[PDB]
């Protein structure tokens, strides 16, 4: 199978291709394009035109419909979708079935939705001559949105930005990960198919430095940079993008925590740490990989984590009763075991877990690695403190209320925290206290699109969701009228 | 006059000292203490603390009583501000006693304000269990904002950001331009007399790079910079917060057009071209540099022009009559004259100014300029397409409406646009379709403190006032609730 | 047997019919089985059962989803409700089919999407204990709307009621107009088709006072009341549902004025009004039957509009070319013309029209009258300040702006007014000082479904449209929670 | 004591007063001068008249500024408010400084504000001929407001209505309960005092049917009618503005539950039923006169709650650590004592009170009752369906969530609710079902004014409350530009 790029309405290939590899089995499962900084420059001198063209006279009415005709053309082809992510992934086939594809619709869907709703200010002022003035908003498309996501939910991550990008009628030129570009790509089939005018989507394969996003990155020709990754990576993309003074939006990823207090639902909270740790492999930026307990539930409850975690089937998507797929890669399964070892070297307990499982098959040469569970490290060390990215948590004790809201907030990354309490007023107090952009309370993971979605220090800048997309995507400007 | 630094509760002073020069005739004003690098870092710590002190106990309603009577204080020694904001930057007095200070005042009671009737949002769903949830959305203190401000409106420009940072929770850490610290060290003391917890504000004085505001940009305890300046430093701040991932907020530089349709009212349009082009010097981000006139009104135009601008009183802040200060500083004199220059050299012709008055008196030891109109060059020429910052504009004839939209956004900068037309469809159509963030039509520099202030491209990034300060200014949390 | 109730998820006869007649011809095209009492007692009480059922347990997202369908079977039987409507109203066709069921579907499309997207608010407090409340607000159903239609625009005006009604979770117990019952009975069809839960939909047929109208009103199972129509009746109204204190929404009579001045594009405000005046036969509560001229184009407005209103065709709904068609019923033909008698006697000059067309065949057993225009008539005659709500203006000179205002002003009414003219600060000056609820300026009815819609004075009472329908249709909670 | 209507900027008698009785000793305090038809007249038309006045000129910001002079008054006057109040109604002098008099000057203070802050909305829109068209908003005064006040929160329910009326920049004709006359007055002096121009505010006394009440409802010069009082009443006035069809926003009668589960903090939740059953002598329409708890607990928290009600003090309102004044009046004793009787009848356990205290001085003169609780009715009874408003409550047991939700919606009434629990779900799952505008969680009367404020069914029909306020009290304008 082969990947090409997608620009000014042509599918083209490039002067160098790369492998895409299934991480079920180590197989090779196509050969992607790698733009060059000719072919970026190419996309997005072709996206800067289109906003001229068709696309930029259609009504707010006929776009929405043309993006819910998007939306459409994904549901009409689910199952080559779900087929095209669990093979680059390895996700189970039940969650990309459950959780992925119907996101990526529900991404277009809402944001076409908001694009017709959405409706801007008046301001009415006095001035000196007794006239007046009035001062009222619109918003415009922003320009050409720059688009670099990550592999972890590639059509989720990837369409919750390209859909309030194109809603708000700007035009796209999107980067997807080097290890998850095939959803992307049907995608772009999809744009054509729709009739989507040429050069309004524009899709890029490659990697990061000295290739397709760092080309994207170092072009003057965008008006944004939206970004879901590594913090780091995050800091080099607001570097590069400086000099011009691109508008930029991060969703950074960090280190969050998991609290759960004496009042709790124990079971609740047991089967809410499994689902909040493991999913995906622990694959997720909003994933716990600390987890405080009151001490006076903390044995009966790491017991019971055990218990299930130990229960969850490792496999092959199609698998029966399948809980976790393996890792993105092997590369991403060097540095999480690379952690399971400093977790070791630490001091940590290993309460499960701490290697990779044994299949004697295909999947010996995949990247799986086991769901884990540590104990008795210090706030200070390590595996507590950095992100990992892997099915892994460390569960730790506490007493008081104000010493774990500050055990939590004692991080340089702020993104989610869930709370586990049935008490009332513990609920509102603890999370207005939390130093993050997303409390759950009693659950995880749940999404309203409408909800500005974002983190604090480390774990970002800015917020996307509802109308905070809506405002990031668009040219906000201010007429004032003297009477 | 000796102009000390504010850090926790305490004026002090520094190792090292600067002088404030006086550009109406080249003397000394004052010494200004400047922060070192350790300085800084205690501000920085002092402002980080204060968030867990009293000021942070106190209910929105007491933390907006207290903001109001830091403005009563201001309004207390109205004239103490005016002489300080005079003193600094020559600007005439009448200015200063309806523009400058004016504002500054209404710019801590529109934000005491906002403090008390913003809201937040709830946003309800439903769930597989059908249980549903609740998502709520708070606004929090983001935490220590660094202020970093301009010479050009000083004590309004410093507490455009300062009001709403305080408004909002956060403590503060400001750093006044080195060319005019007298109204902010001014603005301590009204703090420090009503009695704002130590900390809260710290007002710290110095030079940008290897100085004290390179050092503020440095430090990793602060949670936002906002700076309004040039774009070239914007950049520069871009880059040094980066690797924190900071939240940003810039005002940068303009190189802004009126334009002067054949429908206008004449005499309106020249009068009002006059104010937009050399207003305070021309030494305003939303002057107009750039002007364009329909054909068949140009040579009246021009001729009008010529006429009001030669009748313009270049001369002392408390002098009859006086329309026009010096620039701010013999320094950025230079960089004016070295355009001056320039402007002969690309071809212009000099329809009126293009020196420095002569006064025979203590001024000529000042930093004065005349005000200027060139006619006759190119859209590509240097002179037409930089950021002078200077009492300067360019005036070229168009013939139609969608050529001239064309040449005021073929620009690397877009922050303002004035519009002149006495035509409804006219000023709606057209005023959409210019890329800035500001139109004004049939007026200039309207300031409605509710609108979303800002520009696109190298003009920006983000936006402020109203609501958009609200949310810049503060952490957005959400909250989710399973049921 | 044609037109039957349907409640409760059937569709019943009565003990009593009564005749719909074709105004084209009068001939008789259905009998309508009149509710009574008891039916009307029935359908109540569905409908609060049915809050209690399946919809009331629908999550937003279905039920948008229904509704969206309920659009979708309007659009697979487009050409059965024109017919419907047409043969009802004798609209001409291709009204029929841009206007009105366009609108019918647009109407449910609008309202289904805002049920996605609407959201309520969030508002934090501090307390004396230190620990704080929150409040936070949702819409929920009112219960059971009470919707009252007028024959007019019959689809249009009775989905938008039905349509918001549905959308915020309500259940309906709905009246047409005796003299439109078709294209509300397909609806039902349509309705029964999609499969909305019995109860939840619910029509009824019949008149006013003594009959399905009045009883509607008087139930107590309602929980409000909307209403468009004369104002005289919206009084009724008000005082039968004021011992339950039932929420209302009026929107009701007006004599509506369009002024030109000197400065507008004179045949773009011909064309204006001749449109205000007789679309729809002058049957719309937006219609002018008041214009006011600058005296410097009167002669000139006149004479252009009396040879454009020659120019209209009179006659059938599939009739080629056709602009006019009759009136509602021979009974309103006979108020028309009892007005077109009254203006004469109170000295109108009849510059045109001022009776019936004679057709020489069956036409001449329907409804028709001419298109009409007046001159000459005082600010105080009847046929001046009294809604007739047939095809017909008087125009009256003025010389002065505030004049002009004063006249407009000075009504019973308030509903709509038309301003034309080019001039900038004139179009915002004057419309905002016309006291009404919808001002058009170079325009007439065009609808932004997201707007506030209503009136002053006697035109009615509260505002739909948009949030303002979401509010109406739903009941405000408060909940405020103590920590 | 001599209390005058105020009318065009004049104090004036009238031909007939009445008395202003001292409920706690039965003595005259003032002869009050009652408005007959001619005199509402003369209020109207100077209101009217008012709007075209140098009110009508004041821009926003100076509306404003002059509402805050009208609250300063107040607050210079801070304590002979608290007398006025006091002497009509024998509310406990502490009530009146830390509830009633601070709260009428936040009602000033809220709403100058939100004037200030509350912008409107812009709409864009897509034509058939591709130019476009916009639509915006705005708030005007709504023109003359009518305001009729109850006795039980003299001046907060007046303030409430005229504030907001005020800052929306109308004028007003006010009339307070014949009952409580003397703050209205004061605040007509203050009125005065600061310059608010003649015409602007009207006090009017007397009484409803035959006298100034029923003559402002009547009158045609009138735009709306706000009330707060008895539901009969707001039936009566709904159907004598009808004709007129006036805007009208009522908050009315309410039989309020108090519900507690057996997760209750069963001491602050008996503290929190006795505020809410007593306070101001139960005289409060969101005071709770039913009572459910949890059968598990009910037996411990009647006992609990016997005890606290048998330690209030009734007495003298400067009275050392008096609960509970008098009632406002001899007839209403009347009413709530012939209830005392029926609650017998009815079959009622005298828990506690049911009769009158014997004082043995001058409050035996007065208009006291004991506060009473009831056991033993059923859901049916007089006594717990009606509302009585005094000091009562009877209270229930109940078994199931469903169940005690149900019985809590079984009422003709819908006001407020308040829920005793510390179930983070229970709070939240239970507090949407309760079919009322205002819920309480763990609290009573905890007030932001920022919320929307009002009541279903017989309790009242629109809100008020922040945006809700200034949408009634506005004529909301679109106003539509064809570009
Ligand atoms: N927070 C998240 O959701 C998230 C997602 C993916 C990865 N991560 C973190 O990052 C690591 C893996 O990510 P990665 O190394 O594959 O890439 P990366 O996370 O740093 O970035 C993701 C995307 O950015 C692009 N990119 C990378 N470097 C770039 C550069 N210099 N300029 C422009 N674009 C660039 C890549 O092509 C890729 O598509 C993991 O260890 C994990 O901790 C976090
Ligand atoms: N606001 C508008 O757009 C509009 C629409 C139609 C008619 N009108 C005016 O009304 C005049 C008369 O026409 P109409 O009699 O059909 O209008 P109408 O307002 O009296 O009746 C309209 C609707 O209300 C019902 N109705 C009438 N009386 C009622 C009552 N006492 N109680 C409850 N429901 C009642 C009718 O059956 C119908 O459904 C027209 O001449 C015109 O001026 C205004
Ligand atoms: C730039 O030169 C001026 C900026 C002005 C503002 O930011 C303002 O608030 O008016
Ligand atoms: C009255 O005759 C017209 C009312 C129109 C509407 O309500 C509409 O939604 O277009
Ligand atoms: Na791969
Ligand atoms: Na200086
Ligand atoms: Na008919
Ligand atoms: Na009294």
């Amino acid at each position: 199978s082969q990947l090409l790029n997608y620009i000014d309405g042509n599918f083209v290939t490039s002067a160098s291709s790369f492998a895409n590899i299934n991480p079920v089995n180590g197989k090779l499962i196509s050969d992607v394009f790698e733009a060059d900084a000719k072919q970026v420059n190419e996309a997005v001198v072709a996206a800067q035109n289109a906003l001229k063209g068709p696309w930029g006279k259609l009504s707010v009415q006929d776009r929405a419909a043309l993006i819910h005709k998007i939306a459409d053309g994904i549901q009409a082809r689910f199952e080559e979708f779900v087929a095209a992510e669990v093979a680059d992934t390895g996700r189970p086939v039940h969650q990309a079935r459950t959780l992925d594809i119907p996101r990526a619709i529900a991404n277009f869907r809402t944001f076409a939705d908001l694009a017709k709703t959405s409706h801007t200010d008046l301001f009415e002022m006095s001035t000196s001559d007794g006239s007046g003035a009035l001062n009222y908003t619109v918003r415009k498309p922003l320009g050409v949105i720059g688009v670099i996501s990550p592999w972890n939910l590639p059509l989720l991550l990837f369409t919750w930005k390209v859909a309030p990008a194109l809603a708000c009628g700007n035009t796209v030129v999107a980067k997807p990960s080097e290890e998850s570009p095939s959803s992307a790509t049907l995608l772009a089939e999809v744009m054509h198919d729709a009739g989507v005018p040429p050069g309004v989507f524009n899709l890029i394969h490659g990697f990061g430095k000295d290739s397709a996003g760092e080309f994207l990155t170092q072009h003057p020709g965008i008006s944004a940079l939206t970004f879901t990754g590594e913090s780091k990576t995050g800091s080099t993309i607001m570097k590069a993008v400086a000099d011009g003074v691109k508008e930029v939006s991060f969703a950074l990823g960090g280190k969050n925590a998991a609290v759960v207090f004496a009042d709790a639902d124990l079971d609740a909270a047991i089967e809410g740490v499994l689902r909040s740790s493991f999913t995906n492999s622990g694959q997720v930026c909003l994933c716990s990989e600390r987890v405080y307990v009151h001490r006076s539930i903390f044995d009966e409850f790491v017991s019971g984590l055990k218990v299930e975690a130990e229960r969850l089937v490792v496999g092959y998507p199609d698998q029966d009763g399948v809980n976790m797929g393996p890792l993105i890669s092997h590369g991403h399964r060097d540095k999480v075991l690379s952690y399971y070892r400093l977790a070791v070297d630490e001091g940590a307990t290993v309460v499960t877990g701490g290697g990779v499982p044994k299949f004697n098959d295909e999947r010996d040469q995949g990247a799986y690695v086991q769901p884990t569970i540590w104990t008795g490290l210090s706030d200070k060390a390590r595996c507590v403190t950095e992100e990992i990215f892997g099915p892994v948590c460390h569960i730790s004790p506490f007493d008081d209320e104000d010493e774990v809201i500050n055990r939590v907030n004692d991080s340089n990354y702020g993104l989610a925290c869930a709370i586990w309490t049935t008490n009332l007023s513990r609920a509102h107090r603890v999370s207005r206290q939390i130093h993050v952009g997303l409390v759950w309370v009693n659950t995880w993971y749940l999404r309203d699109l409408r909800t500005p979605f974002g983190g604090v220090k480390l774990s970002g800048l800015g917020r996307e969701g509802g109308r905070f997309s809506m405002d990031f995507y668009s040219d906000i400007a201010n007429i004032c009228i003297k009477i």
